[PDB]
């Protein structure tokens, strides 16, 4: 099984972890493309009740969250999705681990929500087709107040730390892990940053951070078990050269 | 229902009978206003490979009532953008009738006599019908066929075929041709926007590329297109286009300022 840092080499996992399109990627503000046409992301059906629970687990390469159905997102006019899941990547003690990079500069730890378009019924028919597979993704920054929000899910982070274990967790506003303004973005088309890597993923990375402290952080980084009885840390991809892509800023 | 295949132009069935997809939100051809396209300049120049085809083996040139349409061979690569490839399926016209214009798509009202499609599968779907209402199945590159005093050769290897294929259904074996040739000059000048077929099923999630730069043809060779073959029943293939569709939100972008 893949893992971070180590054999298996990714290539031999799955081909499409060696395509010339990979993600993540080093984001340069001043060579983004403002491009006019990208309209504020609506995201719907986010905030969820108290009840039903939701799966919150230890996969070995993240905390993931399985997310119900009716959340809605849309990137543009009839560009539909609907929200899977949700994970984290983060770094170390003095370390960030953010996938994406701004200007060359690491964050300590990125949020990402996977959205499959409503034109596919499942998750392997969207694999490596355009568009089919749609992530939203957030830096987190290190802030002086603690963060509400991601309280609910670093506080059962302990219930989980053996690798493979999981838990129910109560509803929780989805949207209120994410930053203040859904029209300030940029947007690029790649890959998924673990294996199988497959492209054709839209990536959507907002501008605005949002901030946890740095309790928050450290406990993030430092309470989940990984492969081989070590601390999941630093499970992030080395940014990926752009290749020619060009990003896309929905800012001027 | 019953013959859920078939469709006209100008008559029943309503298309929404025939594919619900025909009353979606965001249908294509629609109406483009320069001066409100979005220049994006991640718009890169199209890139079109192994369009020029000998002239053997021959392609399939058919009227199909609806239009013309040639069948083209595996091997037309297209690429929108790095790492984004589609290769040619089939191409085909929608004309107007004589002293009236027939493209699908205008330019601030304005409507031209003719315009051809070039439709494109994404090297993601092995088949069309995986790739109907998709998001980028499918690729069209359209352009504009306007009146000139020169006759145009590319298209004389098409218009001087109809004669062979007027009644419905009829086909023909034509010589290879350079496809490339029925296309505009400068492949770095066009309008993209997302929309759909449009005839039924009328599938959306299709990437429209209508190219700036036209292309010319003589007034000779549009009265040939259009005063040539015969469509459904007993009418005059002519006027097969459908009309403007509302933007409904969509913003279309331009490849240059
Ligand atoms: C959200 O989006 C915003 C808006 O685009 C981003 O903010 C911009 O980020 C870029 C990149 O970090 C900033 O660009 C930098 O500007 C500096 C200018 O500062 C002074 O120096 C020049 C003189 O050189 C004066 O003209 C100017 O008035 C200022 O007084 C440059 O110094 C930087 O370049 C230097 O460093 C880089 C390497 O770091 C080298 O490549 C260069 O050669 C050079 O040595 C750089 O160009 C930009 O200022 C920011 N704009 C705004 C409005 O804030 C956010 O980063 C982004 N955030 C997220 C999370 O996505
Ligand atoms: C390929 O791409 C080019 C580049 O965008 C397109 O060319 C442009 O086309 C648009 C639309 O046809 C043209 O816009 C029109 O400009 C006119 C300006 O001309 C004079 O008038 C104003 C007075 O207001 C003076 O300031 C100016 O200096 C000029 O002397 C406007 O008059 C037009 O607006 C009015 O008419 C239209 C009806 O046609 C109404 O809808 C409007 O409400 C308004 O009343 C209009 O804005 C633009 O000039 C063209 N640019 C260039 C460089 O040629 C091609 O059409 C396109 N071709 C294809 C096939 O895609
Ligand atoms: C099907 C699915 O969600 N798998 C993913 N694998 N990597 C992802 S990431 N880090 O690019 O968001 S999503
Ligand atoms: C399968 C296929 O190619 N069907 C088409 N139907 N309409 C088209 S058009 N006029 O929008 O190019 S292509
Ligand atoms: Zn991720
Ligand atoms: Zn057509």
């Amino acid at each position: 099984h893949w893992r971070y840092g180590g054999d298996p080499p990714w290539p031999r996992v799955s081909p499409a972890c060696a395509g010339r399109f990979q993600s993540p990627v080093d984001i340069r503000p001043q060579l983004a493309a403002f491009s006019p046409a990208l309209r504020p992301l609506e995201l719907l059906g986010f905030q969820l009740p108290p009840l039903p629970e939701l799966r919150l687990r230890n996969n070995g390469h993240s905390v993931q969250l399985t997310l119900p159905p009716g959340l809605e997102m849309a990137l543009g006019p009839g560009r539909e999705y609907r929200a899977l899941q949700l994970h984290l990547h983060w770094g170390a003690a003095g370390r960030p681990g953010s996938e994406h990079t701004v200007e060359g500069h690491r964050f300590p730890a990125e949020i990402h929500v996977v959205h499959l378009s409503t034109a596919f019924a499942r998750v392997d028919e969207a694999l490596g087709r355009p568009g089919g597979l749609a992530v939203l993704a957030a830096f987190l920054e290190e802030g002086p107040e603690e963060n509400s929000a991601y309280e609910q899910l670093l506080s059962r982070l302990e219930e989980i730390a053996e690798e493979g274990s999981e838990t129910q967790v109560p509803g929780l506003d989805i949207s209120a892990l994410l930053p203040s303004d859904f029209s300030r973005y940029f947007q690029y088309e790649g890959s998924l940053t673990t294996p199988p890597c497959a492209q054709g993923v839209i990536w959507t990375v907002f501008n605005q951070t949002v901030m946890l402290s740095a309790k928050q952080l450290h406990t993030l980084s430092d309470t989940l078990w990984g492969p081989g009885d070590s601390r999941l840390q630093l499970n992030f991809r080395a940014t990926q050269p752009l290749n020619g892509r060009v990003i896309e800023a929905s800012f001027p």
